[PDB]
């Protein structure tokens, strides 16, 4: 590449992000202040796990959709046979499910925004996985603490998904070739940004792997009986 079409390409994935990114920053932050009150916490908390399950269900499926039209406007991504297009969505919708979750998460009271105001993790005590919930709010914890830009979490969230390792890939080459060009414009953008100090500081990339595993597999365990 050109230094000319790696701006090209960050501005690119930037408008991508932009268009697929469910919420807008603007609206979680204006809604920082409308915190569930100690009864409509004590509501949630009642719920069965079933109807948790459902609800967490819904908007875990919503997001995932968000995250496969953002793929597919990722250049290069739509012209990869159907076959890799799957198994990088299928690896990383998840991993990018859980870092756009930053966004809607207030690092000052422990709250994310969950169906139209801010909770705590003991909103989710129904599903009985505490473990689990509190490593997801501590991923986050970890996420808003970078201040992580809108831009950041463009380029981040495309290597998370254009990612030439996933096995079971048939053209790893094309894969490996759209990586690098978006690896370059990561590091590029932190340049004119001035942010080369976030790179140390982002997650094992293991780290994400092994969060959405344990994630998926408690989603497993709900979504197999009682679809």
């Amino acid at each position: 590449a050109s230094l000319t079409e790696i701006e090209h390409l960050v501005q690119s994935v930037c408008k991508s992000y932009r268009e697929t990114c469910q919420l807008r920053l603007e609206d979680l932050l204006r809604q920082r202040s409308n915190i569930f009150s100690r009864e409509e916490v004590t509501g949630y908390q009642r719920k069965s796990m079933w109807e948790m399950w459902e609800r967490c269900a819904h908007h875990l499926t919503e997001a995932i959709q968000y995250v496969v039209e953002f793929a597919k406007r990722l250049s290069g991504f739509m012209e990869l046979c159907q076959n890799d297009q799957i198994v990088l969505l299928k690896a990383g919708a998840m991993e990018v499910v859980l870092v756009r979750m930053c966004r809607a998460y207030n690092a000052d009271n422990r709250t994310v925004f969950f169906e139209g105001k801010y909770g705590g993790m003991e909103l989710f005590r129904a599903l009985g996985c505490s473990e689990l919930i509190s490593s997801i709010f501590d991923f986050s914890h970890s996420l808003s603490a970078l201040h992580f830009s809108e831009d950041e979490i463009a380029l981040y969230t495309a290597l998370v998904l254009i990612n030439a390792h996933r096995p079971g890939l048939q053209e790893k080459r094309k894969v490996e070739q759209l990586q690098y060009n978006l690896e370059l414009a990561f590091h590029h953008h932190l340049c004119k940004t001035h942010r080369q100090s976030i790179l140390a500081k982002l997650p094992p990339k293991g780290k994400l792997r092994s969060l959405c595993s344990q994630h998926v597999e408690r989603l497993q365990i709900f979504q197999h009986l009682h679809p």
